[PDB]
Formats: structure tokens, C-alpha cells, sequence
């Protein structure tokens, strides 16, 4: 049924439509979404996020549901319309910046940096690392933006895309919430499956269940605490 | 050309699923949506709208992708499913109770006698009576209903609801922001066309620019003030 020697990665042309998510984006730099990061339906990411993944469908409709809400279109979107800001793009992304004080789409190295150099002295990221990490993002757009935005919502949204790599990129089983470095490094930077470093796609189900208590583990070890308004209100469609 | 001889009023069976909005429920009763209100997507809602209707693609691909959100599917919902509470659907609505102190998703007359008594000594509802209306309405679930959500959200939908009713359901051009009683009536009580009584689809597109002004001034003549924190929040899934 998925033959992953019949998708290769191949680097987006200019043309390609591309987004703020590591995982849409290697999805598509794979063919498992079209590779031109356009006329993108939920049904399309489900089946995508499944064969690249092994993610199911309770979060993958979850999440493209909302989504949808970036475009104009009916049931659509392309890759770039997700960077809407507050809908799901939020501030302390792990390796975009802020979009008052800069690019909140494309990969950005110096970001990067501190998810990079996180867990010193192993070979993984791991729950207690990504916690880290989160806190020292949100010190810096607190420091650094002063428009930031923080809320119960973006604060549990960036916990899941947290898990998320811990789980997608993961060696062995998802439920560890740990990953190679050399797997995530490339997943971010290249926005490209790992496969001759030596990744697979899981054999056991990402859904809400297994990713739920790595969320709440990561958010309690993050020490993270309301600073501000804290309205959970997304953008519920472009130009309002 | 649309045939509504093609799309006869039948009432709903016992399980046709139907929800809060008389506008999709109508649709669905003269077969423009499927009769058994299931399976119901962002394209039909459109292509429904515009025939029934004559209302455009741009406020029913908004409203419509921020519907989907309340079902567990990808990419359909059924309209019972709308009813999930805080997504669109709020307290203070002109013909069903508030979710916390009745039934959220069924007509009811009690609760439809504000509107139906409205606009005295003339046979059409227009935007004061409309304003009237939605102030009666919010006073009445502040008086009865402790846990009562009202937000520059919830406003913003109640006075779009007022001018869909006097826009689809117009005599004349739905500029005009008038309807006849008799044919609203219908519309609410018996969630049809009122094809026989007179009514015909408006030949004037209703689209957001033509709505805009009329939802901006039932809000203004509505003396509306905000409750308790004013978050614009949504609900994001059923189930969270
Ligand atoms: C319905 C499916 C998906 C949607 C709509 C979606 C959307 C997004 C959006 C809008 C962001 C930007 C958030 C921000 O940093 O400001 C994002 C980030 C992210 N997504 Fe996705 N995503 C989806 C599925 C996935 C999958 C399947 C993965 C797999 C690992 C993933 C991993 C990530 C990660 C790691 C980030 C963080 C990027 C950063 O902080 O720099 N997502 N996603
Ligand atoms: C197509 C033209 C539409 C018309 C003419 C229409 C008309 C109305 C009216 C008059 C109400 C208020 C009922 C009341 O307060 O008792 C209402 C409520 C509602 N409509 Fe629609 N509607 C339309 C489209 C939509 C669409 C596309 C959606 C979502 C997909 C939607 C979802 C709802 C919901 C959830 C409510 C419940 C709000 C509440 O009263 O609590 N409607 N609609
Ligand atoms: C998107 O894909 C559908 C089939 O899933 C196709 O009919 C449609 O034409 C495509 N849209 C565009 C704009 O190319
Ligand atoms: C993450 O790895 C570091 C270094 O190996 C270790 O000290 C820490 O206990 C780990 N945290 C978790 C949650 O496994
Ligand atoms: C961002 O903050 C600055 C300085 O406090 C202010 O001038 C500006 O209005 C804010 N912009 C937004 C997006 O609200
Ligand atoms: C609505 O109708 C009433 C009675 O005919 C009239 O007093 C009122 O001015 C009308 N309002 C508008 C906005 O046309
Ligand atoms: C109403 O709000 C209060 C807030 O103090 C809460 O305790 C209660 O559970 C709410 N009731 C309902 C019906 O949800
Ligand atoms: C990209 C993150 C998923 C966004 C879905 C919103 C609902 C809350 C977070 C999902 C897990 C609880
Ligand atoms: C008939 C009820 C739906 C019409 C209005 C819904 C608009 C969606 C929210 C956008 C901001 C008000
Ligand atoms: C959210 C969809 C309905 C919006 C209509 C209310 C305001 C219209 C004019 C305001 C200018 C931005
Ligand atoms: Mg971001
Ligand atoms: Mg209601």
C-alpha cells in the first residue's frame, strides 16, 4: 500500500507553496501532500499524516478542521495560508520568528539554535528538554516582542507541536517522548524524512491518547504561567 | 434557472437530523441540502444557499468552515451537530432556549412570541424591531441564566442571524432590510420556503457588503453592552 522508495524528497521550487509546519511541509516534500503545497483538503492531510506518520485522525481532523479557517476557499488550503497569525501560528515558535519583529515562516536557523543545544550531553531530545526549550522561547518573545501574544491556548497548541516531534521523529516506541537528535535536526532544518540517517515511520499509532499525558508533562515541567490577557480567541478567517 | 417546483417543502422524519439554524433547515426541508440533514459539506452549504437563497459564497464559507468544527468528521457535518455549544451557537437566540436552562436546538414558541409580537401595527419585521428584539432577548437571559456568555462574538452573530431573516425572507430588494411577518413566521415556526404564501428567491445577490450596514445598525439601535470577561473565544471540537 505506501512505498516510501516511491517518495523521495525533493526540495521545493519557489513556486511551491510552503508553511510554517515542519510536518505539513515534509509531507509534501515527499509527495505525500502534493509537492506544490496547494488545494490541501483534511481529508487529504489524514490520509497524508497516516502513511508519512502513522498520526491518526483524531488530531489531523482536529487541527485541519481549523486550519481550513486560513483560506478563502471552500474545503482548501495551500501550505502558506496556515501562517496566518492567531489562528494556529502564535508567537515562541521553536524555529520561526515572532511576526511583529519578523518572518513567522520560514525556517530560521538562529531560532533554531536553542531547540539545537537542548538535552547537552545526550543523543535525544526528550519531555524534560522540550520543556526547556519552551520556556526559554517564550522568555524571549517576552523579552524581545512587544506585541507578544501568550494564552492558555498558544501555551497548549506549542506543547503538541512539542510532542509531535518527540513522537513523529522518535526511534523506537512514540509512547518514550524521546527522539534522535540527528532525526529532528534534519526534520526541521531540511523539512525532510530522516530515511538514511535510519528512520522509519512508527509501527504504533500517534492519536490524543498517547500524545495527551506528553503534552501535560511538557507543559508542568515548562513552569509556564499566565503573564496577560490569556483569551484562548483564534482568527476565524483571513482579512478581519 | 432554479425550479423550486423541483425542491417541494416535506416535513423531516424522525431521523432527519436537524439543528439550531432555521436557514439550513429550510434548505433541507425543499431537498437543497440532503432531506436527511447528514453528511452536509462547506460546497453544498454554498451551492444550497445560493439557490435557495440567493446568498453568496462569502459569508457561507466563513460561517460554514467555522460549522465544520463542531463534528468529529473530516470535512461534513450533520446539522444536529450544530448545536455544540459556544462554536456558533449562543444563548439570547430569537426561537430556542439558552443551552444551560433549556434545549439549545429545537423551535420553541414560547421563546419565539418576542420576536412574532415585534413591530406592532405594521405586517413587516425591519432593523429597529429586529434591535428591539435582540436587546429583549439578552435582558431576558441575564435575568434567567447565571452562567449567560455575551461577547462582541456572540453580538456580532445574533445581529447577523436578525439580517438574514430580514434579508432571504424579503417582499422586495433585502436592502431594504424588511420582511413580511407572514413569511418569516413560516420560516421559524415551520422551517419553510413560504412558496405559497407569496415569497420568492431574491434576484439581489446577499452577500457580506450588502448584510454589513444592516448588522452594524441592528447592533447600534440594540443599546448592547458586553457581559463579564467579553473573551471571542470559540469552541474549537465537540468533546474537549
Ligand atoms: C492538521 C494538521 C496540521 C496543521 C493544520 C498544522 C499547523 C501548524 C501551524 C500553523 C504551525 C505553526 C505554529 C507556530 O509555530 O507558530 C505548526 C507548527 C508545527 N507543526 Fe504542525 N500542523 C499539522 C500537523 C502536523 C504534523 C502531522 C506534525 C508532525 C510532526 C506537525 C509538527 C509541527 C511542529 C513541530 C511545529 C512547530 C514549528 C515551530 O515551532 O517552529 N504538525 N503546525
Ligand atoms: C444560508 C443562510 C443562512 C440563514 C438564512 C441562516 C439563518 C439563521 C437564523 C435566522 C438563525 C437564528 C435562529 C435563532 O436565533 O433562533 C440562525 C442560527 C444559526 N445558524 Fe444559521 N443561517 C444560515 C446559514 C448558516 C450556516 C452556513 C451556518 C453554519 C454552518 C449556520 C449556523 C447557525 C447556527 C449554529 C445557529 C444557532 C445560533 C443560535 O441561535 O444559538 N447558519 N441561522
Ligand atoms: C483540487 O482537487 C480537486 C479534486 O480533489 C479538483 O477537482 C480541483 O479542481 C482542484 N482544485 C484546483 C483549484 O485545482
Ligand atoms: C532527558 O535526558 C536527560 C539526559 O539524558 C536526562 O537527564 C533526563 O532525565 C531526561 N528526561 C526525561 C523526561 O526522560
Ligand atoms: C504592538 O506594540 C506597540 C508598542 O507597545 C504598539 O505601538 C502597537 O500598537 C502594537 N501593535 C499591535 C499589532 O497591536
Ligand atoms: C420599522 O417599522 C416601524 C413601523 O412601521 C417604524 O416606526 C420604524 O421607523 C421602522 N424602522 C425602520 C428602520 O425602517
Ligand atoms: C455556571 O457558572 C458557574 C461559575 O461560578 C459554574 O460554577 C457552574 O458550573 C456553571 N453552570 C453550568 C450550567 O455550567
Ligand atoms: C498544531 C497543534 C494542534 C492544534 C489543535 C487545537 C486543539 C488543541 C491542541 C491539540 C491537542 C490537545
Ligand atoms: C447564521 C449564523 C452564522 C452566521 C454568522 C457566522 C459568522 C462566523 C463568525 C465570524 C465573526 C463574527
Ligand atoms: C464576521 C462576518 C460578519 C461581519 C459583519 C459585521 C461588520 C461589517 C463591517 C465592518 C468593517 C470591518
Ligand atoms: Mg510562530
Ligand atoms: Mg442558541
Amino acid at each position: 500500500a505506501v512505498d516510501f522508495s516511491a517518495h523521495p524528497w525533493k526540495a521545493p521550487g519557489p513556486n511551491d507553496s510552503r508553511g510554517p509546519c515542519p510536518g505539513l511541509n515534509t509531507l509534501a516534500n515527499h509527495g505525500f501532500l502534493p509537492r506544490n503545497g496547494r488545494n490541501i483538503s483534511v481529508p487529504m492531510i489524514v490520509k497524508a499524516g497516516f502513511e508519512g506518520y502513522n498520526v491518526q485522525s483524531d488530531i489531523l481532523i482536529l487541527a485541519g478542521k481549523v486550519g481550513m479557517l486560513t483560506s478563502r476557499e471552500a474545503d482548501t488550503i495551500s501550505l502558506e495560508d496556515l501562517k496566518l497569525h492567531g489562528t494556529i501560528e502564535h508567537d515562541a515558535s521553536l524555529s520561526r520568528e515572532d511576526v511583529a519583529i519578523g518572518d513567522n515562516l520560514h525556517f530560521n536557523e538562529a531560532i533554531f539554535t536553542t531547540l539545537a543545544n537542548s538535552n547537552p550531553g545526550a543523543d535525544v531530545y526528550n519531555i524534560s528538554s522540550a520543556a526547556q526549550v519552551q520556556h526559554d522561547r517564550l522568555a524571549d518573545s517576552v523579552a524581545r516582542n512587544p506585541n507578544v501574544t501568550n494564552t492558555d491556548l498558544t501555551a497548549t497548541i506549542r506543547s503538541s507541536e512539542s510532542a509531535f516531534y518527540l513522537t513523529v521523529m522518535s526511534a523506537g516506541d512514540p509512547l518514550r517522548g524521546e527522539a534522535p537528535k540527528k532525526f529532528v535536526n534534519v526534520f526541521f532544518q531540511e523539512e525532510r524524512m530522516p530515511i538514511k540517517e535510519g528512520w522509519k515511520r512508527s509501527t504504533t499509532p500517534i492519536n490524543l491518547p498517547l500524545l495527551g499525558p506528553i503534552i501535560d508533562r511538557i507543559t508542568e515541567l515548562s513552569d509556564w504561567k499566565p503573564t496577560g490577557d490569556n483569551c484562548g480567541a483564534i482568527v476565524l478567517g483571513p482579512g478581519l
